[PDB]
């Protein structure tokens, strides 16, 4: 579902 990338004080992931 898009949205995904390590961001120091935050990290996103969905590989879709």
């Amino acid at each position: 579902g898009s949205r995904g990338f390590r961001f120091x004080p935050k990290i996103i992931r969905n590989e879709r």
